[PDB]
């Protein structure tokens, strides 16, 4: 999925985007930025708006597993059978009618809230493997998803 220099840049700017709180900070600002850009999204996770307390409980838990999908990265199929796992389990969340068009978007305001906490870290070729990484993690959630 990622070549060898992309799973490194991945791994090396982790430990930077995770800062002292595993990344929660990150994800509070990942869904809060979402939402208020898409309010229509709002809906389709249960919460009240941007500023529901929930926005920033489930933004901590999207950070905490992508750090577990970034620890398996050099094992594809250990990687992709983790988030197909989480990707079965959203079948029963939310409006329960999640959508593989929304995850696109999302992706985007997760490159932004990284890039805002590690600043000129999140360069080039770090943003280039980051997207990269989100398509496959997001890829195997849906494929989980849809199965
Ligand atoms: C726009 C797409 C998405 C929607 C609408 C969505 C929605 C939800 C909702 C509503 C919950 C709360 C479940 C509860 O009440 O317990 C949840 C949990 C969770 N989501 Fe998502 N999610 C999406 C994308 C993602 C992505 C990309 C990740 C990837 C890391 C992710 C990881 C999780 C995790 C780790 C949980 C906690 C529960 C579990 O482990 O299954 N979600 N999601
Ligand atoms: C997913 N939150």
């Amino acid at each position: 999925g990622l070549s060898a220099a992309q799973r490194q840049v991945v791994a090396s700017t982790w430990k930077d985007i995770a800062g002292a709180d595993n990344g929660a900070g990150v994800g509070k600002e990942c869904l809060s930025k979402f939402i208020s850009a898409h309010p229509e999204m709002a809906a389709v996770f249960g919460f009240s708006g941007a500023s529901d307390p929930g926005v920033a409980e489930l933004g901590a838990k999207v950070l905490a597993q992508i750090g577990v999908a970034v620890s398996h990265l050099g094992d594809e199929g250990k990687m992709v059978a983790e988030m197909k796992a989480v990707g079965v389990r959203h079948k029963g969340y939310g409006n329960k009618h999640i959508k593989a068009e929304y995850f696109e978007p999302l992706g985007a305001s997760l490159l932004s809230a990284m890039e805002h906490r590690i600043g000129g870290k999140m360069n080039a070729a770090a943003k280039d493997a980051w997207a990269a990484a989100y398509g496959d993690i997001s890829g195997a959630l849906i494929s989980g998803l849809q199965s």
